[PDB]
């Protein structure tokens, strides 16, 4: 039984919320923070300042420096430090050994890029109150910077967007010693869950108040079980009453609809409107609140006599480190989160086969099972790339080892997987079983790799193994040793289609206090477990995909891993999944948000256990989720220990006639899939994209979070996640075509609306836009790797200006040399009666061996839907490719009640990596 903290348990929270409180209630509060203008110099594309903040009624101050940067981009920095603690005039208690200064290595870990700084930003205004700086292109964004009270104002286009302390809620707290009086009952030690946190440096929290102005929706801060719109936070109907939270945690049986944290956090919020974005990112590592109202202008926000325009304050606080915030001015979500991803990261180049259907649960539990799984699989005619073994494949939970009892030849079972071109994947988790003849716990302890407690000593504590320690991945030779662990000759029974999933690296301790590690445990650095905790789970999943880079001589190829905890940045990293879901119809609805909010905070490879892990889905359910899991840009099945087997066959006439369909439409689309993991790693597009991203003009979009685009294909699904639905109504976003994608019928043009679809159990409800073409593979196979040269088809949906445009990105799936140009990419454009394939970059023509064999590889077939009536009658399209003309056979198909006109060409022959033209009509 779970024992989390609410706010007011957590000391810094319930004394960030009261310093809240009392601003709200008190008359003309004034944040006692103000910069002295004369230490203020901007050189550079950077302002430079001492804050002074009042501590007492007898006007004493201590300094805190503030950094505001203005970046090339049009990005904004703001930091405030603690002088004080810069120069080391404090003590801790206990004595400690925590580092005195305010953590500020989260940079290091999260920042790649974006960072250079804008020598054409310039003091527009200034005098003794106040100064504006004017930035980002052609000096369009504004900041103006007050000095008395402290506040920074980030204008566009003649309004301000985001505000920093107009409600007075900074908050820096400043250093004091432990002295009784010549209320401080949180200041000090704290207990919580059969823990007390010592509490070395006392009270450091950071906390501000961000203003997003005119703004009614915010979005992002994952992980939560919460809608994308996320709500209110204190109090009335429909809200919560606690801040969203972020300190990554294992969450048995997480809840529906709620603030509580999850194993993940990034914390990056945007805000959205018509036609305009802007958003923030709150760059700090430590356990983070964030309060959220929306309301008028005026203090009261149910006032009378005022303008009823809303506004969204937002209250964000850390336990400790820098206060360091990005803002993005846009204007586009697009923009935002392009401008995030530069910063922080785009998606890694995947692995191709972690797009495939992965089968897994908690166990498979000999090799005889997993060969037997893969066996069945075939025969009921049901694709997957991947089958998966959790804990219970070790040698009584000892990572680097198997079970001999249970897993006599691993690299046996390991080779007829690679017979289909399969893979496997096996856990390995941070904790290092504490036992003696473990080569690897002695390792860890006499090399110093282990996380230690708050005197130095080694920290142990419970996790599957029993008494343990964990490997400490802030630790740059903890890095470089774990690399070692798994090369082939070193991990025995891994050979090269092996690859590593990663849980319980919040991290997870059983008893512990949340469980997780106490506060007070020691990283290298000497920083305190509470400066660093939600890096912690990014530190491991970068020290395991470092690992898979080369594990053998001459071996230089993208690392697979999945991850349960994460920060930003962990999209270059590999893939997470949303934890312990449970098997029931709302856990499958509150997936696609969860999904949605994942890609629009920049780490979109992303999904959530099919058919729940906690419990026995129905039949329907289990159908149902193989329907929505499809469109997860991560696709596992996973089941906890004590569900039922339910691998897919297992499911029974009708069901797996209509999951084994679904699996196929995953598989046919894979093309198509695999190009939208190629923009999230060119500029951090998302792989499924909200309709807040992809029609920013559409107000009514906001709040939808149940549909979604996939990439760049204008193909819009909306899942059935209801009980016996046997119907779906669909907003449709604009005035375009959209037709569906099975039977072409007409489901709108002309105008937006909700459009109401028939849904029932075998139907997966997908529209296709106008304006767009997409490829797929039609032929069916059993993995993805033998997909690899077979004949592509696009699709052309043309809507009333009978023009489109789409890309197709491929490459072998698995080297580094897409790094020197070794890819496909097609720029495929429709315009006047023509298709024509370009190199979406516009290179001209070295080709190395992949290249050279896709030359065998063609598109073979064009569809082209909402056909226009001139083409009736024609019998050939004339082909173009590579010197050579061809005419090729057409059969045009007349509209049919609500059904469209299209046409198909079959037998194309035009080899997919070459220029070509194609004339209909
Ligand atoms: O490795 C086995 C599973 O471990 C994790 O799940 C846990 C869950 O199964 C349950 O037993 O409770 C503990 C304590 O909260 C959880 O950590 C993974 O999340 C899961 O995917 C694995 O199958």
């Amino acid at each position: 039984e779970h024992d989390w903290k609410k706010c007011d348990q957590s000391g810094f929270c319930r004394r960030n919320r009261a310093y809240a409180d009392h601003a709200l209630s008190a008359i003309s509060w004034e944040s006692p923070y103000k910069i002295a203008p004369e230490t203020g110099s901007f050189k550079d594309g950077q302002y430079q300042a001492i804050i002074l903040k009042t501590i007492n009624d007898h006007g004493e101050t201590v300094r805190l420096p503030l950094t505001v940067s203005f970046l090339e981009s049009g990005t904004a920095r703001v930091t405030i430090d603690e002088e004080k603690r810069q120069k080391g005039e404090i003590e801790l208690r206990h004595d400690s050994k925590a580092r005195k200064e305010r953590y500020n290595e989260a940079e290091q870990w999260v920042i790649v890029g974006g960072m250079t700084l804008d020598k054409g930003a310039k003091v527009d205004y200034e005098d003794k109150t106040q100064m504006t700086v004017k930035y980002g292109p052609s000096s369009k964004f504004e900041a103006t910077i007050k000095f008395a009270p402290f506040s920074i104002d980030f204008k566009r286009d003649g309004a301000s967007h985001i505000k920093f302390n107009d409600q007075g809620l900074l908050n820096i707290e400043h250093w004091r010693p432990k002295i009784d009086p010549p209320d401080d009952s949180t200041w000090w030690e704290e207990s919580f869950g059969g823990n007390t946190d010592s509490k070395p440096r006392g009270p450091e929290s950071v906390g501000l108040d961000i203003s997003f102005v005119g703004y009614e929706h915010v979005f992002g801060i994952p992980s939560h079980a919460s809608p994308l719109s996320l709500k209110q936070t204190r109090g009335g109907e429909g809200n919560y009453n606690e801040p969203y939270r972020m300190y990554n945690a294992d969450v048995f049986e997480y809840i529906l609809d709620s603030p509580m944290t999850l194993y993940g956090s990034i914390p990056f919020m945007q805000a959205h409107r018509k036609d305009s974005s802007v958003g923030i990112f709150w760059l700090n590592a430590a356990e983070t609140w964030v309060d959220i109202t929306k309301g008028k202008d005026s203090k009261n926000p149910l006032a009378l006599g005022v303008k009823s325009k809303i506004t969204t304050r937002t209250h964000w606080f850390s336990e400790s480190g820098l206060l360091d915030v990005f803002v993005f001015l846009g204007p586009t979500p697009k923009d935002i989160i392009s401008k995030y991803a530069e910063l922080t990261g785009t998606t890694a180049m995947p692995q191709e086969f972690s797009l495939g259907y992965h089968q897994c649960r908690w166990n498979y539990v000999s090799d005889e099972d997993v060969k037997d799984v893969d066996r069945k699989m075939d025969k009921f005619n049901m694709p997957y790339d991947v089958i998966w073994l959790d804990i219970e494949y070790t040698d009584e939970k000892k990572y680097f080892t198997w079970d001999k009892h249970s897993f006599k030849d691993p690299i046996g079972m390991g080779k007829q997987l690679e017979a289909h071109g399969r893979k496997l994947v096996t856990i390995i988790d941070p904790h290092i079983k504490n036992t003696n003849n473990y080569p690897v716990v002695d390792e860890l302890k006499s090399k110093d790799l282990a996380v230690k407690t708050k005197d130095g000593s080694i920290f142990e504590g419970w996790c599957w193994p029993g008494s343990s320690h964990w490997i400490d991945a802030f630790n740059p030779a903890a890095r470089e040793w774990w690399k070692g662990l798994f090369k082939y000759d070193k991990f025995k029974g891994t050979m090269e289609n092996t690859f590593i999933w990663n849980a319980m690296n919040e991290p997870s301790v059983f008893n512990g206090p949340e469980v997780t590690m106490p506060k007070d445990n020691l990283h290298h650095g000497n920083w305190e477990h509470r400066d660093v905790h939600n890096l912690n789970g990014m530190t491991f999943q970068n020290a395991t995909y470092h690992a898979l880079l080369s594990r053998k001589p001459g071996e230089h190829r993208r690392p697979f891993v999945l991850t349960r905890a994460f920060f930003a940045g962990s999209q270059r990293l590999g893939a997470m999944w949303t934890g312990d879901n449970t098997a029931d119809w709302g856990y499958l609805k509150a997936s696609i948000p969860m999904v949605l909010s994942q890609g629009i905070a920049g780490f979109p490879f992303a999904g959530a256990d099919v058919g729940g892990f906690f419990g026995n889905p129905d039949k329907d359910l289990l159908t149902r989720w193989y329907q929505t899991g499809i469109f997860y840009p991560f696709f596992r099945a996973h089941a906890h220990i004590d569900a039922r087997r339910r691998e897919p066959y297992l499911t029974g006439e009708p069901y797996n006639t209509i999951i084994a369909a679904a699996l196929r439409l995953r598989y046919s689309l894979l093309p198509s899939w695999y190009t939208a993991f190629r923009h999230a790693h060119l500029d951090g597009t998302p792989i499924i994209k909200p309709m807040f991203y992809t029609h920013p003009s559409e107000e009514a979009g906001l709040p939808i979070d149940d549909q979604f685009f996939i990439g760049n294909t204008g193909l819009l699904a909306k899942p059935v996640t209801d009980k016996d639905r046997t119907s779906v109504d669909i907003w449709i976003p604009d005035s375009e075509v959209y037709y569906d994608y099975f039977t072409y019928d007409i489901i709108s043009a002309a105008k937006s609306k909700t459009a109401t679809l028939d849904a029932p159990l075998e139907k997966i409800p997908l529209l296709m836009r106008g304006g767009h073409v997409f490829a797929r593979r039609d032929i069916p196979r059993r993995s993805s790797a033998l997909m690899k040269w077979d004949p592509y088809t696009l699709v052309v949906v043309l809507g009333n200006d009978r023009k489109a445009e789409g890309d197709l990105y491929v490459d072998d799936g698995d080297s580094f040399d897409y790094e020197k140009g070794q890819y496909i990419h097609r720029r495929f454009i429709f315009d006047a009666n023509t298709l024509t394939s370009a190199d979406y970059e516009g290179r001209d023509d070295k080709e190395g061996e992949w290249l050279k064999k896709m030359r065998t590889v063609n598109v073979e077939k064009i569809i082209v839907v909402g056909a226009p009536a001139a083409w009736k009658g024609k019998k050939t399209v004339t082909v173009e490719s590579e010197g050579k003309t061809w005419a090729a056979a057409i059969e045009y198909n007349p509209a049919e009640k609500s059904r469209a006109a299209f046409a198909v060409v079959k037998k194309v022959g035009v080899r997919v990596g070459a220029d070509f033209k194609i004339v209909f009509g």
